[PDB]
């Protein structure tokens, strides 16, 4: 029975402007989740989700909407996990410390033998702080569904700053409609709109 | 009290030809090896260190025979204060496709460049990534590699990152990204060079 409490994605916080936090309870034995704010102020209604897993574990998640300004101005949120009558407290707040905007480099790999129809696009995003980042790919100025790319977890560079890589597979028809895809990073330290974007062309 | 058992790195298995397997225990603890075939195991090395978060990490590294491992032996690590087992991966094989590239100079950092490597479409997941400069292997701490992730279709991919300084590429603009993998032919290595400028 462990619990995990996430921060809002940069995308939800700065672009969609409706941030949420999630409390995730992996219950090894088939539970109330209670939200509160350190400031003492009221919390919104939360959404409780539960599901038996493919290994027989019960998973419970509660998703709480939070105010944008509240979150950016340093509010702490608390998830309390209890049974009918000991408890587990998780809390989350924005990260402190120095800020640094991400640097974005997008690349297209050449044709590998035997797959004339598919190209791989890659994006290196590095030297940002703190490590919360959202990565999106755009094609023809429209944002692609999140499930079409995968992004690695942030790792520490040698000095300061984190880096992630993102991967996008494109078909021949996509780059032949227009040969410009965009890798966009959403991060709190990027100015002035909290986004940094770079284009790449297949041929 | 978590326990993990790791297969040999392809580098140790196919290049060095001295593969090891590692039993990692996080949070005295007895760590005992056995072979499924019943044969004896070699002498292992127990490492113990306290971490910053007050937990104690115990690892045991066990040398294994190369032919034994490649022909399908199953090894077991049992923990005593709970067992884990490991064996060569089975299934379809596919060689890694390697692409190495250099980032353009980022405004401000004129003395540094980032080399990166994409390696994808390989099966199974075990892979070793190394960087060479002027045909000499760089120390492993110079680079970092992501964990193998499943592709949308068939295969896995990893990314590797190597920061280099101005003096390095000016004296030779030949860096090589080399993958060691069981399905790569020949000699289980595939590699691709990149130049900065
Ligand atoms: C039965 O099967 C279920 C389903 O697979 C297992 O549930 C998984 O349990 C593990 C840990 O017990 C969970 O891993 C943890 O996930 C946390 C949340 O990650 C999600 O959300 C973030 C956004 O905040 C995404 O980036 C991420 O990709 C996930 O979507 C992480 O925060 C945790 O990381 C911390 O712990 C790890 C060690 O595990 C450290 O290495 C990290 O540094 C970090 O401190 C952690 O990774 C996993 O999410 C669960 N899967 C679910 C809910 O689908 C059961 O464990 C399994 N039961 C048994 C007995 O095997
Ligand atoms: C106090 O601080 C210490 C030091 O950071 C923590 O120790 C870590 O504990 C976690 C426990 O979850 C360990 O995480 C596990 O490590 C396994 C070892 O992997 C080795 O091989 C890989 C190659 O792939 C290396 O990259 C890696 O660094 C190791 O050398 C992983 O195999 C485990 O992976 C599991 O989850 C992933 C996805 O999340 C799956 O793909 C795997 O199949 C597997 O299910 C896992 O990541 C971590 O290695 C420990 N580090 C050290 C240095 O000891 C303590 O946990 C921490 N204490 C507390 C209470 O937080």
């Amino acid at each position: 029975v462990s619990a995990y409490l996430s921060r809002p994605s940069p995308f939800d916080l700065f672009i969609r402007k409706s941030p949420t936090i999630t409390c995730l309870v992996v219950d090894l034995a088939p539970v109330q989740l209670t939200w509160s704010r350190a400031s003492g102020k009221p919390v919104q209604h939360s959404t409780r989700k539960e599901e038996k897993q493919r290994n027989g574990t019960l998973t419970v998640t509660s998703t709480l909407p939070v105010g944008t300004r509240d979150w950016i101005e340093g509010e702490t949120y608390q998830c309390r996990v209890t049974h009918p009558h000991r408890a587990l407290m998780r809390s989350t707040t924005k990260t402190s410390g120095p800020r640094a905007a991400p640097e974005v480099y997008a690349f297209a790999t050449p044709e590998w033998p035997g797959s004339r129809d598919k190209r791989t696009l890659a994006c290196l995003i590095q030297n940002f702080m703190p490590e919360d980042i959202s990565v999106q790919w755009l094609h023809n100025e429209v944002q692609l569904p999140d499930a079409r790319h995968s992004t690695t977890q942030p790792r520490k560079t040698k000095g300061s700053g984190f880096f992630v890589f993102s991967r996008l597979e494109v078909t021949r028809a996509e780059w032949e409609q227009k040969d410009e895809f965009i890798c966009r990073a959403v991060h709190e330290a990027a100015s002035p709109s909290q986004t940094v974007q770079r284009a790449v062309s297949v041929n």
